[PDB]
């Protein structure tokens, strides 16, 4: 299903999913298509369709399509004109936030609605990890072994991810787990995003880029976003800051922030309460369709 698209600013592959009012789906730092589709399932759901992007250094998408957070709102644009196409919802989260801002803020005129969810809205600087979380995460040994607990042992890898992504208690993760071991959608939106957040091999050039760029940011002047947006943040999320979300609110004029108390990084797809969310979230991404 991915297809290479041929833009004025480089090639960029994506997946083409589902019908309706159309949304951009930009994935975090690492990332790629496998991580945007299991972000974008409720939005196929809702009627919409799904433009799932592999951002440059991921994938199949050449580095040069786009380095700078800039470039690749730049790439994102380019990317509508070649799908022949006036504008679009967007949906981000993480370190999808720096891409997604930019076009928002410079071709408003692309951006029908924005939701925003624990997004990186200013410069970030990336904790390295040490020991085994390193070589779980680095390597390509840690890749295979992620894939192995995800198709064999997916409560550990459930609990493992609920604590790494969140400030909870070990009361609340296992809590947060039971929630996700009895809802197959949660469970599988875990599985995919904690299989990508391995950052080695194909993924490695965006996310080594992803890390440079962002401690780089000056500002991405998200007080020129004039789109209709929703923030999401969880109140636990140790990965992207509440404030950050914050932050963005407060600059994006008529925007909504909504908050998933003892809310990880994941929250917007497995807090309890945050079906509501995604409903909303959908609304305001049909924009009117
Ligand atoms: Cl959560
Ligand atoms: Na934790």
């Amino acid at each position: 299903s991915v297809q290479t698209v041929s833009t004025a600013r480089g090639e960029v592959d994506c997946v083409i999913v589902g019908a309706g009012p159309p949304v951009l789906v930009v994935h975090g730092s690492p990332g790629g298509h496998d991580a945007g589709l299991a972000m974008a399932r409720f939005l196929v759901a809702e009627g919409l369709r799904a433009i799932v992007v592999d951002r440059p250094g991921y994938f199949g998408t050449p580095l040069g399509s786009g380095v700078t957070p800039d470039e690749q709102a730049e790439l994102y644009a380019a990317l509508f004109d070649a799908l022949g196409l006036a504008a679009a919802g967007v949906l981000c989260w993480s370190g999808g936030g720096p891409s997604s801002y930019r076009l928002a803020a410079r071709h408003p005129d692309r951006v029908r609605a924005l939701v925003s969810v624990a997004a990186v809205s200013h410069r970030y600087h990336f904790d390295g990890e040490k020991g085994a979380e390193k070589v779980l995460m680095g390597t390509g040994l840690g890749r295979r072994m992620l894939q192995l607990m995800a198709a064999h042992t997916p409560e550990k890898l459930v609990s493992a991810t609920i604590a790494a992504e969140g400030h909870l208690s070990k009361e609340h993760v296992a809590e947060r787990v039971a929630q996700i071991m009895a809802d197959p959608d949660k469970e599988r939106f875990t599985l995919e995003l904690a299989v990508s957040a391995n950052h080695s091999g194909p993924r490695k050039a965006g996310f080594d880029n992803d890390m440079d760029q962002f401690a780089r940011i000056d500002s991405l002047e998200l007080d020129r976003i004039t789109a209709p947006t929703l923030v999401v943040s969880g109140t636990a999320d140790s990965d992207v800051d509440p404030e950050f979300s914050r932050f963005a609110a407060a600059q994006i004029a008529g925007s909504e922030l909504v908050h998933l108390d003892a809310g990880t990084h994941l929250a917007f797809w497995v807090h309890p309460d945050s079906g509501p969310v995604r409903r909303r979230a959908a609304e305001l991404l049909r924009a009117g369709g």
